[PDB]
């Protein structure tokens, strides 16, 4: 089978509350570390803001967001980034370059991760399905994030190229934030 995440066996699901658009399993411990895996996305695709507890290894707190202007979805990442101890983005804007100027503006600490090849997408991507697999994953227990996860699958084109996207024309955003996220996880 063409699914990516063999491993899902291996996912470990933690609890949460909803706080507004927030999951949150934990609130900021200042004694830990913390990053976001921001994915931006245009239309009825949505931009996804994971934070990760780089010193537990799980998913700290997770926010979703469809339709809103640029400044409104920077300035929540903003507040989610102080809120985590000044936390740092890396962020997917492969999404004008519009969204870049708005997070230099308000003055975020990010890092531009091109996703702008097949093969860095794949290294995103395997690298989160292969820390999966070891049991190394956790993410909130939502409904949501588990069947994006269940949904994401391998495609062949005429040229051999391979797509890695959402089973039908679902939404994989939430397998993107989530891809940059684990990518600082050590």
């Amino acid at each position: 089978m063409n699914s990516v995440f063999s491993g899902l066996d291996m996912l470990i699901l933690l609890p949460y509350e909803r706080r507004g658009t927030r999951l949150v399993v934990e609130d900021y411990r200042p004694d830990h570390i913390y990053c976001i895996g921001a994915d931006f996305g245009k239309n009825q695709d949505y931009s996804v803001f994971s934070v990760l507890d780089l010193d537990t290894g799980a998913i700290a707190c997770l926010e979703r967001m469809n339709g809103a202007t640029w400044s409104d979805q920077v300035a929540r990442l903003k507040a989610l980034s102080e809120d985590y101890g000044h936390a740092y983005v890396v962020a997917d804007t492969w999404v004008g370059d519009a969204i870049a100027e708005e997070l230099d503006a308000q003055g975020i600490n990010y890092t531009p991760l091109p996703v702008k090849s097949s093969s860095v997408k794949e290294q995103l991507i395997s690298n989160l399905a292969l820390l999966m697999e070891k049991g190394q994953v956790a993410v909130p227990n939502d409904k949501t994030i588990l069947d994006e996860l269940r949904n994401f699958r391998y495609y062949r084109t005429a040229s051999g190229n391979q797509v890695m996207r959402a089973y039908g024309r679902g939404h994989d955003d939430i397998v993107m934030s989530l891809a940059l996220a684990y990518s600082q996880y050590e």
